[PDB]
């Protein structure tokens, strides 16, 4: 992705978007009782724990674009994607307005709690003045589709959250989009299903992990994955998608069955129009995170990316054997001989992909079922259920969250779930946990799961049917 016009909004009448400058973020009651070392993201160039340009760090991502025509190592892997896609019968008949706006079975309401963006942004209209969870009303959302339209400019906004040391001090926040309000809708009705779909199959055939629950999805992942592991971390992946990526997304939706037109709005996600503060900018190629179905389709276009890279690398790889389960850019795979991922990095780099090891690690070393990680989580089998494998969040980034709070009102909350996180660490580290969150008062104001209920609950949670 790539920077390709910038201008004063004021030339071209855009308001300045007034984004917050001070983090929501703030030390909460447990922030002296746990250790940690990550701090909120630097969110303004003033910020004192600068060691670095903010504004270069943070639009730095966009290394640029390769430009390339779709090749045939890219036509096999959509080939080869689509076919399994195509199993899942996703019907490209548009979304109804009420199941895309106020939720549905396989894709949740419209957060009311997230930016509208632009132009209510500059309004001060908020999703709530538009919407209804109560009434489901519809009448003022069309009324304002209609006027409005679509295609409107995204809003770029820093994403307020923790980042470690070096992150604060480099100013390498992310930035996240807001799509309008009314764009999000359109897409919600024109790709619904297909977001439904994903999200009711996560797994293998989708190779996309989006919308699962780990709790559940942990222990199906080695029935899926059974060869040699393959699994690697990539720099900056949306950003540094070209257009071809998109090309190929393009012919993978026409493959099943969505028309030209039905695609155009994938135009709209690869060549954006943006506003930053007081800057108006166009941007070509690059995801832009935070638009409806981005972790969907980062997820589909890794698909289509590994598959290329193997293909193009191994020209004896049989992909029917290859399996993999993307959530956007992280990745967790599976092949039945050995596969060199350093050998699939190079070749990522023709196509202006960074691929690094897996968890920062220096060498593209062997994963293994005791240090693969995806989501952050580990996986280890449970002792009594050798079947049932448990999510290891790290103990260390559970303390990390804790230390922190955007509204201590909603402490009962927070905690509660991280408590379903650290159980899956073993009682032992669970019962230090608690002990920690006790020994300040608000720690004992709040009801926290006993363990036995966790794992019993974890247990019996395999025992319900779940509709896919
Ligand atoms: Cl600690
Ligand atoms: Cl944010
Ligand atoms: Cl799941
Ligand atoms: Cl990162
Ligand atoms: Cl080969
Ligand atoms: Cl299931």
């Amino acid at each position: 992705g790539e920077i390709e016009f910038i201008e004063s909004s004021k030339d071209a009448g855009f308001p300045v978007i007034n984004t917050p400058s001070k983090t929501k973020l703030e030390p909460s009651v447990f922030h002296q009782v746990f250790e940690g070392n990550k701090e909120p993201a630097v969110l303004r160039s003033g910020d004192p724990r600068l060691k670095a340009n903010f504004e270069e760090a943070i639009f730095s991502k966009y290394i640029g674009n390769v430009n390339t025509h779709v090749d045939e190592y890219m036509l096999e892997a959509v080939d080869h994607y689509a076919g399994q896609l195509a199993t899942l019968d996703i019907s490209t008949e548009p979304m109804k307005l009420e199941d895309a706006v106020y939720g549905t079975e396989g894709l949740e309401a419209l957060d009311l709690t997230t930016s509208a963006g632009y132009p209510y942004v500059a309004l001060g209209i908020k999703k709530r003045d538009i919407l209804s969870k109560k009434t489901k009303d519809l009448t003022k959302l069309k009324e304002c589709m209609d006027k409005y339209g679509l295609n409107l400019p995204m809003v770029t906004y820093v994403k307020d959250e923790l980042r470690s040391i070096e992150k604060v001090a480099k100013g390498k926040s992310r930035l996240i989009e807001a799509s309008s309000l009314n764009d999000s809708v359109a897409m919600r009705q024109t790709f619904g299903n297909l977001y439904k779909t994903f999200h009711l199959n996560p797994g293998v055939v989708t190779g996309s992990a989006v919308g699962c629950d780990p709790d559940l999805f942990w222990s199906k992942i080695p029935v899926m994955l059974d060869g040699h592991l393959i699994a690697f971390d990539y720099s900056g992946y949306d950003a540094s998608l070209s257009p071809v990526w998109f090309a190929c997304l393009k012919m993978l939706l026409e493959k099943l069955g969505y028309t030209h037109k039905e695609t155009n709005y994938i135009d709209y996600l690869c060549n954006s129009h943006h506003l930053y503060r007081d800057k108006h900018y166009f941007v070509r190629g690059g995801m832009p995170s935070g638009c409806s179905g981005t972790s969907i389709f980062n997820s589909m276009i890794n698909n289509i990316i590994i598959r290329t890279l193997m293909l193009k690398v191994y020209k004896g790889i049989d992909l029917d054997q290859f399996r993999m389960i993307a959530y956007g850019d992280d990745v967790i795979a599976s092949y039945p001989w050995p596969i060199d991922a350093s050998l699939l990095a190079e070749a990522g780099k023709g196509y202006g992909l960074i691929m690094t090891p897996a968890d920062k690690g220096e060498c593209f070393n062997e994963v293994t079922w005791t240090n693969a990680t995806f989501l952050k989580r580990y996986f280890r089998a449970d002792e009594q259920y050798p079947f049932l494998v448990h999510p290891v969040m790290p103990m260390k980034d559970i303390h990390e969250s804790i230390r922190w709070t955007k509204d201590p009102k909603n402490t009962q909350d927070h905690v509660r779930s991280l408590c379903l996180l650290a159980w899956h660490n073993g009682e032992h580290e669970y019962e230090e946990f608690i002990r920690k969150i006790r020994s300040v008062p608000v720690g004992r104001c709040l009801t926290l799961p006993a363990f036995s209920t966790l794992r019993r609950k974890w247990l019996d949670s395999f025992h319900h049917h779940h509709h896919h």
